[PDB]
């Protein structure tokens, strides 16, 4: 059951679709990255059609609405990426085992585009070329992450098993999210951008 | 979409079922332990109905029977592990972040053994302060494997040129493979929990 607004695949599994500037889809994920970075050209954004990773994605999704007896698990976030990257998590997605991870040995997304777009986590290529994905995440129920955490904490320690879906740096007011299982974020769109 | 040999978990996502000797179900996997592990007595076989796990692996083998040109991707296999790791593993299955360096490294993943006598090993299924040791029976997405190499933390390219394009797992020899690596959630599923004695 993949998306409607997905265009068609000639019945392929993998496509990269690039965006037409100024139509619906188009101006509602520049608004989210101009929002905190209005001061970087967008050079194009492409919408990621991976349909195992969708697949994948959506199950876990459906797994966590029930798990969480609620839906709101979701959040749309950034992650910046090094050129050499974009093809594997195009295909992939986010791979814990692949900067501080002072909250974790997980995927981080920021909250904000600004911080994905520093060049530690958007490393510029030959051409000054960025890359920042604008990724959903099943940041779920989460609490404040601290360093060397393989897993989130469980919600209670009186059942070790029953854990946290993501952790913060700030659960009042969080700019970061680390998750630690594959398939608990969906790369979405591939936004190409310079200073 | 669970199983129809499944016990009714009424609306409960996970159980453990204590199989009966005499039932083929708990015959063929005292057999297949036995075949390397004559020395040791089994104490039960609990079978894991866990629905979450279940589905996401299921997904996982059509996306890799989808892939893969008529193969058999599965492979029913043993993986030792600690008492304190029992209740993790039964709920969330093998993770690799969690998983000890073995002994002959082809990769930081999960390892799975052919042979029960390597996870019966003190090593892998550490007897519990009881001496029972611990032992899962796993169905894992072998797929299309090469032997490993120390430094992977994902399984390698099958063309060099061709970054992306991965083996499903690795081995330590493919002629005769002994012990398979997974690198990614949702590759095996524990279908089985042996306890087991000296
Ligand atoms: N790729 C990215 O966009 C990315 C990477 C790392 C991020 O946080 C790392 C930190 C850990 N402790 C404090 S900052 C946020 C975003």
């Amino acid at each position: 059951n993949l998306p409607e607004h997905w265009t068609d695949m000639n019945h392929q599994l993998f496509c990269m679709v690039q965006l037409e500037p100024g139509q619906s889809e188009y101006n509602t994920i520049k608004d989210k990255f101009t929002r905190t970075c209005s001061s970087y050209a967008i050079e194009k954004i492409e919408r990621i059609q991976n349909a195992f990773l969708w697949q994948s994605y959506q199950v876990k999704k459906r797994q966590m609405d029930i798990k969480n007896d609620h839906k709101n698990n979701e959040r749309l976030l950034f992650h910046g990426t090094d050129a050499d990257s974009v093809p594997y998590v195009n295909q992939h997605g986010f791979n814990r085992s692949c900067n501080a991870v002072s909250y974790g040995k997980g995927t981080y997304f920021a909250v904000d585009a600004s911080y994905s777009a520093k060049d530690t986590y958007s490393k510029p290529d030959s051409n000054g070329r960025k890359h920042m994905y604008v990724v959903r995440v099943l940041t779920g129920v989460f609490t404040k992450g601290r360093a060397g955490l393989v897993t989130p904490p469980p919600k209670n320690p009186h059942n070790p098993t029953d854990l946290f879906d993501s952790v913060t740096n700030n659960t009042r007011s969080p700019k970061l999210f680390v998750v630690f299982f594959d398939n608990q974020a969906y790369p979405e769109y591939l936004i190409t951008f310079t200073a």
